[PDB]
């Protein structure tokens, strides 16, 4: 039976808890209640035929709990990312999250293999819609994230999201809680395929990451880490890629080998 962790992030009102709320406990009231800092729960669900305990820690979207939240970022699978159609700051305000959510977890952290599900939710109001679909869509399909149209109020949208948000979680977790590579773009970036060609055709470490001799050591590892990040063969489907990764690898050592050899003849 496996185990995962659900939180959700949005600005105030714009109705995290009434959308888990409305799925897990098939219930909905236009009161508003804050989430006092957050508010935990389990909830059991079937998906695939994987019998699924599902930790929910559901988050206060006031930036007064910013400190109360921040414990709760790590270790997590997936994500309810919410915003209200109705009212702009709180779309415009999603970058923000994304980049509280990133400094929680340091610079080890991949948001990658984390499953997110972006809400826009209270499509049902009568107001003045002011984000439209292809807007959220592109950002959201945009970052690898799934995009969907929801009303806690009504029930649209909220078992399809739910039930793509688990799918897509039982495939990251039967992967090792690593993402999975989607056969739907098993292609690649043109920058990755310009990489691995200029790559090929290079025979000096120092052009192979686009560094010149006499650079830091921590010029050389924030050089490589972007040709890791564009090259890994398990990101990168272009033929070649494991090579032209084991290339930037190598080409990282023989620097860090003279860097360091060259610190300890001199000074
Ligand atoms: N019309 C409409 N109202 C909604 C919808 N979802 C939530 N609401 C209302 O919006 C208010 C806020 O909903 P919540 O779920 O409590 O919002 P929240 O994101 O959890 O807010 P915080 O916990 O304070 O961050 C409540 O009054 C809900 O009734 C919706 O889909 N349509
Ligand atoms: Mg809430």
């Amino acid at each position: 039976a496996l185990r995962i962790k659900v939180i959700s992030m949005g600005n105030a009102e714009v109705g995290k808890s009434c959308i888990i709320k409305r799925y897990c406990e098939k219930r909905f009231v236009p009161k508003y209640q804050a989430t006092i800092g957050i508010d935990y729960g389990v909830t059991k669900v079937h998906i695939k035929d994987r019998e699924i305990k599902v930790n929910i820690f559901d988050m206060a979207g006031h930036p007064f709990f910013y400190e109360v939240r921040n414990e709760f970022y790590k270790d997590t699978q997936g994500v309810i990312l919410v915003y209200d159609v109705g009212h702009k700051e709180t779309f415009e305000s999603l970058d923000g999250w994304l980049a509280e959510m990133k400094q929680e977890l340091g610079p080890q952290g991949n948001i990658d293999n984390i499953v997110f599900a972006v809400c826009a939710n209270k499509i049902d109001s009568t107001k003045h819609r002011s984000v439209d679909e292809s807007e959220g869509r592109l950002w959201s399909e945009s970052k690898g994230f799934l995009y969907f149209e929801t009303s806690a109020q009504s029930g649209e949208g909220i078992n399809e999201m739910f039930q793509a948000f688990y799918s897509a979680i039982v495939d990251l977790c039967d992967n090792g809680g690593k993402r999975p590579v989607s056969a739907i773009n098993i292609g690649f970036t043109k920058e990755q395929a310009d990489s691995i060609r200029r790559i090929r055709n290079c025979k000096d470490s120092w052009d192979m990451l686009g560094v010149k001799p006499g650079a830091t050591r921590d010029e050389v590892n924030k050089a490589y880490r972007k040709l890791a990040v564009l090259l890994h063969p398990d990101k990168c489907m272009a033929p070649g890629s494991e090579d032209a990764f084991k290339a930037v690898v190598n080409a990282r050592t023989a620097l860090l080998k003279n860097i360091k050899l060259e610190h300890h003849h001199h000074h």
